[PDB]
């Protein structure tokens, strides 16, 4: 009986990512928005349903949580753990609140972000805002199909949603975000055969590389992680391309939901710190991370009925 | 039997507007892109047909025209005439090339814009770049249905496409652009009735105010122009909203196609300078123009078989 937010969304061609920090003494204005946000989603979204598919997933940062809520905390909620790799850095940037707004059209996402930020105006300071558009064939900014091996339906739920491990917050999830910028000129200089050695899948056909062709330092290889037993651990990603052409900004907005942050964090360490037979993820030779933050996205039940302020 | 560019488009949800200036000695690269731009449009767009609806209207500024082409000039091509009215100013800004990119998906626009700019790189300098989205019910940032009294088909061609009057350039058109930003706060503080007296049509039903009622300083009244004969003088507009919710920007991007700049320019004068019967367009009390430029968008034929350089 707890309802989670729309962490498992259908395919949606548009998205707006909003990350803000809570000003001095903006705690109260925020908690009012947190209650209404579900209702607000419904207002912007209900006409233009069922095509629209407008949703919002709201996330709360580690430190912001303590300023906002009394009572117990989510089990594994900390601030984003910065990774200072030998070559590549996973930076950690400020964010107190996350709004993951998605729809089938960008104007719906825009209308709902306007409502959210309108009532938050004066209590929060914008940190990041990016509008994402999906390609007509699910490909990302590097030209590869993006999202293929995402857990689906029932296993997705089990991989993403808090359960009996933290009963107090079952139905919530942990969201990790990173805004990446690509060296498109560099990447496109590569042969397609060389690019597939980077990702770990065939570009066009989207078939994964056989176990002994797939390089140890390819993306798909490093992001496959298993548990201490004979079973593999997965996350839910909804990557969204973005960019400004004039500024030569070509991006991938990464977002990854998981039952516990330790899964996503493992994958991050393998990509940036590398393993024994892999100095790092080759995707990083073409992708530079300019922000990263960690949030708990609660059950929608938690937002309707908040705890008293600490 | 000269084919115009896709000035008359279907209805498109997405748009990118590019304005660049041409650097010293960039003229040659620019010409090479102009010759290939229709080609590139096909390249990006065909594999998305029919539903893609991707198109690019390419336009050239008055000064850039003499740097690029020998031979005849279009009869009406001058720089955007700055208007310095009693209250409001229509700024004139830098711009040599216009790329009016439209499709049903924002990603189709982004992709063509990437190819174009990649070619133009090293030879031009970005001046303006707006990504526009259209609301599901064809409304703009002011919440009024935008585009209702636009001309259609036969009447539109007659209104927009250069004819026998300037034969060397039949199939062309003159485009005027202005990026507008709105005092959204001010605007939303009016009553719906108040707002309708600003626009000249009823907000929610899009019926035009009757003659007696419609204020003489309302937007529709001021942009309703007749010639030296009885009949009306029309233009084709494809206004697009754009915005950033974080830095509190809510805008309309104006683009106005006409058979001769004179019609558009006349309207712009009544709006910013006034009338016997009105100080200025009431719409300007909520909208600030931040860019202005005038371009000639040649026949498709012209770009593919370019004149010699001078
Ligand atoms: C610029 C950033 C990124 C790009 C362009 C990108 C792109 C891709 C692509 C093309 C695939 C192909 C296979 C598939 O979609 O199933 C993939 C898979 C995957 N990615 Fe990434 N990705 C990015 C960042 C990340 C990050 C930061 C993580 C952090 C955990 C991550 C985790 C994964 C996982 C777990 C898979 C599937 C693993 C499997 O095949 O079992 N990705 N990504
Ligand atoms: C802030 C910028 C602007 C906004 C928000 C805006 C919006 C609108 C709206 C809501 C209408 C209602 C009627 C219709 O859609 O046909 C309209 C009509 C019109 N506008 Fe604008 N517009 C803007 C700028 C301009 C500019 C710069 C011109 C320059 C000539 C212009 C010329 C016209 C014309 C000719 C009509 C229709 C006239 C008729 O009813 O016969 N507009 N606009
Ligand atoms: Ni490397």
């Amino acid at each position: 009986e707890p309802e989670p937010q729309m962490v498992l969304s259908p395919l949606t061609s548009a998205a707006i990512f909003l990350v803000v920090t809570i000003d001095s003494g903006g705690e109260d204005t925020v908690r009012d928005l947190l209650s209404d946000v579900a209702s607000l989603e419904r207002a912007v979204g209900f006409r233009a349903q069922p095509d629209g598919r407008l949703s919002c997933v709201t996330g709360i940062g580690s430190e912001a949580w303590d300023r906002l809520f009394s009572g117990a905390r989510p089990a594994g909620l900390h601030p984003f753990r910065e990774l200072d790799g030998p070559v590549h850095r996973a930076v950690a940037t400020p964010g107190d609140l996350l709004f993951h707004i998605r729809a089938s059209r960008l104007d719906l996402c825009f209308a709902l972000a306007t409502e959210i930020m309108g009532r938050l105006r004066g209590a929060v300071t914008p940190q990041d805002e990016v509008h994402g558009f999906k390609y007509f064939d699910e490909r990302d900014m590097l030209g590869f199909v993006d999202g293929t091996e995402n857990p689906t339906g029932a296993a997705a739920r089990r991989a993403v949603l808090v359960g009996a491990e933290d009963p107090a917050f079952a139905g919530g999830s942990y969201a990790v975000v990173q805004k990446y910028l690509h060296d498109i000129d560099a990447w496109e200089g590569l042969s397609v055969e060389a690019q597939e050695r980077v990702i770990g899948r065939r570009k066009m056909t989207d078939v994964e590389l056989s176990d002994d062709v797939k390089p140890a330092d390819s993306h798909v290889a490093l992001t496959s992680v298993t548990g201490p037993d004979g079973s593999d651990l997965e996350i839910l990603r909804d990557n969204m391309p973005f960019g400004s052409v004039g500024r030569e900004e070509f991006g991938t907005y990464f977002i990854g939901y998981a039952r516990t942050p330790e899964v996503t964090e493992t994958m991050l360490e393998r990509m940036f710190l590398g393993t024994a037979s892999a100095p790092h993820d080759r995707i990083l030779d073409f992708s530079t991370a300019v922000t990263g933050s960690l949030f708990f996205t609660p059950a929608a039940d938690f937002l309707e009925d908040l705890p008293a302020r600490p």
